[PDB]
């Protein structure tokens, strides 16, 4: 009747009621909650500070600005990944440091329900918390579901290597918003001692980036990466990262006298002028031109990372939660090199051509150009059809990028006596860009139409797309609750121990052993020559 009101910390909010079709009691949705101070003028390339408090009740009833970045790009990526029947359109802005909050608890009772937070990926350049509607997870699997923002690009993720701009604003964001949950959910009718971090791409790339920092400790209590971990190697800069710097310096207009001097020029540009520097950069296609080894995104700070992942795993002193790693059949099947205008049209591929375009894939798959043919040779070698060369070099590209990956950070979790649980996810879901051909299954994305329930709110999902997302938000839910997706009425998911169980995830779900397991040794074997 009256729409719900919530005391947080720094003040009153407003949200709106939502019912979705079988269930009687109305999702709570809150809109825009702001969970840091914008971060505008001199707060540009700084950590996030507490927001300012208000007084009165603060409308939170729309959608927020998402965080600059290519309007273009964004949203295509929002139109393709969101769950919701109609795409939301968003106004771009620095002001951007906000959350969403889906809750189905009757806020005038008694609730402590496990807390879902959402990390959207994007390539840590583009995306945005709104895409993603939670009002189907929260209300099907009674939990509460909070999608995050957070910096992007240039904003998020400036590094001089240095003191002077450390880098990884987005993931210090990702971490106050994590804190800000634990300091206010509770008022919502979520349990602040059960939060999952959950997150797609550049998103389970931050996940698995916030399971190794010692900033996020105590803040989650259970952890998933889709298709993305911190050895997603195009995300996660190593070495010198100065050049990149200078060079964004030196397109924005800035001089590179130091390091101070770079960010305090790039300080005083305005919104506009960033971004027209971002879009000058390029930052989400490969290079035409030069040396393949010479992307913005995740770096080794000294605050958030102390070392590399590598270095941290071999450690084990990171966050022991339960962690499900996952990944999707093809995942450089379609979506990826489309959005990326990846250099590859004709549906076939000879040899000379996989391995000069591997050459120039450098950014994404970071192979050294001595290693070229070895790889190339592995996986198209084995016949002389240059269709099947094509997509076995999709295959390439996607074993390297998130399989191995994936696989090693799930074993590395695993031996340090942490729960992990693994999955591959094969299926073409319908609400697919009609695009898409007909035969990629379990492209990058693939998974988020079940996890967020799309065949709830958009039209023309089959029974057995319906059943499939019933399942998958089940496992999720189930995971967020007891660290154990399993449950009564679910296929049986083991434990990704010795054995190597795993989950395959699709039309006929069940489960298998030693995922990518061939693929982890060649690759590992080959990066050790
Ligand atoms: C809250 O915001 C909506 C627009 O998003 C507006 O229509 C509504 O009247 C507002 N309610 C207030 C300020 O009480």
């Amino acid at each position: 009747s009256s729409p719900p009101v919530v005391d947080t910390v720094h003040g009153k909010v407003l949200g709106k009621f939502v019912s979705l079709e079988g269930f009687a009691q109305p999702v709570a949705i809150f809109l825009g909650i702001p969970f840091a101070k914008p971060p505008l003028g001199p707060l540009r390339f700084t950590p996030p500070q507490p927001a300012e408090p208000w007084s009165f009740v603060k409308n939170a009833t729309s959608y927020p600005p998402m965080c600059t970045q290519d309007p273009k790009a964004g949203q295509l990526l929002s139109e393709l990944f969101t769950n919701r029947k109609e795409n939301i359109p968003l106004k771009l802005s620095e002001d951007c440091l906000y959350l969403n909050i889906y809750t189905p608890a009757d806020l005038t009772k008694k609730n402590r329900l496990p807390v879902m937070v959402w990390i959207h990926g994007g390539g840590l350049m583009v995306g945005a918390a709104s895409t993603y509607d939670g009002l189907a997870l929260a209300a099907h699997e009674n939990v509460v579901v909070v999608t995050i923002q957070y910096r992007l690009g240039i904003w998020g993720f400036f590094s001089t290597g240095d003191e002077h701009s450390r880098g990884n604003w987005g993931h210090l964001d990702q971490v106050a918003a994590l804190r800000w949950v634990q300091d206010n959910i509770a008022s919502f009718g979520g349990n602040p001692g059960s939060v999952t971090i959950f997150g797609e791409a550049a998103g389970g790339e931050s996940v698995s980036v916030l399971v190794l920092s010692p900033l996020a400790k105590n803040l989650f209590h259970r952890a998933i990466s889709e298709s993305g971990v911190a050895l997603t190697s195009v995300l996660v800069k190593k070495g010198d990262v100065k050049p990149l710097a200078e060079q964004i310096a030196i397109t924005a207009g800035c001089k590179t006298t130091t390091s101070a001097v770079m960010v305090h020029c790039l300080r005083q540009k305005t919104e506009e002028e960033l971004l027209e520097t971002t879009l000058k950069m390029k930052f989400l296609s490969l290079d035409l031109q030069g040396d393949p080894r010479e992307l913005l995104g995740t770096v080794i700070d000294g605050m958030l990372l102390l070392k590399t992942p590598e270095e941290l795993q071999a450690e084990r002193n990171f966050h022991t939660v339960p962690y499900m790693v996952g990944i999707n059949k093809q995942e450089f099947g379609w979506l990826i090199p489309m959005l990326m205008s990846y250099p590859l049209s004709e549906g076939q591929l000879d040899q000379k051509t996989a391995m000069s375009l591997l050459w120039k894939s450098y950014p994404l798959v970071c192979i050294a150009k001595e290693l070229i043919p070895e790889a190339t040779e592995k996986y198209l070698g084995g016949t002389d059809d240059t269709v099947k060369k094509k997509d076995l070099f999709l295959d390439l590209i996607a074993d390297v990028m998130f399989g191995v990956p994936s696989v090693i950070v799930a074993r590395n979790h695993r031996d340090a006596g942490a729960p992990t649980y693994m999955y591959e996810f094969q299926y073409r879901p319908s609400f697919s860009s009609d695009m898409k051909p007909k035969t990629v299954i379990g492209d990058h994305g693939d998974e988020l139409f079940s996890v967020f329930g799309a065949p709830f709110l958009k039209e023309g999902a089959s029974e057995e797309e319906i059943r499939l997302s019933k399942m998958v938000m089940k496992f999720w839910a189930n995971f967020a609750r007891n660290g154990n997706p399993n449950g009564e009425g679910l296929p049986h998911w083991p434990e990704y121990n010795q054995k190597e169980g795993y989950l395959q995830i699709g039309a006929n779900t069940q489960a298998a052993q030693k995922l990518k397991d061939k693929e982890v040794a060649f690759w590992t074997n080959l990066f050790a020559k």
